[PDB]
């Protein structure tokens, strides 16, 4: 009855710190890779998360809050500029073990 | 309401440059990792692609062309024909896919 | 064809022996270096495309190579310290190609 799923969240380096700390204080075993992506093929991070099915939406909301797309004020006259964004996918898991 | 899959493509560092560019000019959101593999446990690169089911075959063809196994002529630091490239790829189902 | 993918997350200290194990065992693993755990420290992840029939074989290779245990460590009176431990999940795959 151990219905397990894997969530893969791709996320911006900026938000990756706060998120990973969130996961911990939220009792979520995440493992973090660093990747590239985007038009400019810049750096970002990817998370992989073995989690029980029942808890997924908990996890997704954790992410949304941490890394949703927003705009902020930035100076090179400050300007509103867009930051953040997360793409995430949750895969099924046939079997899950800890050794 | 659009069934998406995830393709994972493992590929030669040599061809990863061209491919990744291809993905972009062809509107494929791939994310690229730096890995090791093979008998020598040397460096290659892995790709991860969240894409709609209907589009998978397209993506595979993009890969095959960009990274299939071939032979090339190479002089050793008189020339000889050696094998290069090669790509392994898996496509797996995804239950749910969100952008935030 | 009946391919499955195993992701195995495993401690840096065990990863060398494991990766050699895979090779000598005709298992094609690809290896990422990642971080995880409470302290957010380096470990390593493996991804392994494999015929369904061989999964338990692979799993055993892993359990043996990376299971959790205690060893004798000296702080820089030897002491028993716990080490290793792996966590692994095997997922289905719809389609597998080599090019």
């Amino acid at each position: 009855a151990m219905a397990t799923k894997l969530v893969i969240a791709i996320v911006q380096d900026k938000d990756a710190n706060y998120l990973s700390d969130q996961f911990i204080d939220q009792n979520v075993r995440a493992t973090k890779l660093s990747t590239t992506g985007g038009f400019l093929q810049s750096g970002n991070t990817t998370f992989m998360i073995g989690i029980e099915e029942e808890r997924v939406p908990e996890v997704l909301e954790i992410i949304k809050k941490a890394s949703h797309t927003r705009e902020e004020f930035m100076t090179p006259y400050p300007i509103k500029v867009q930051v953040g964004g997360a793409t995430v996918l949750v895969l099924p898991v046939d079997q899950f073990e800890r050794f």
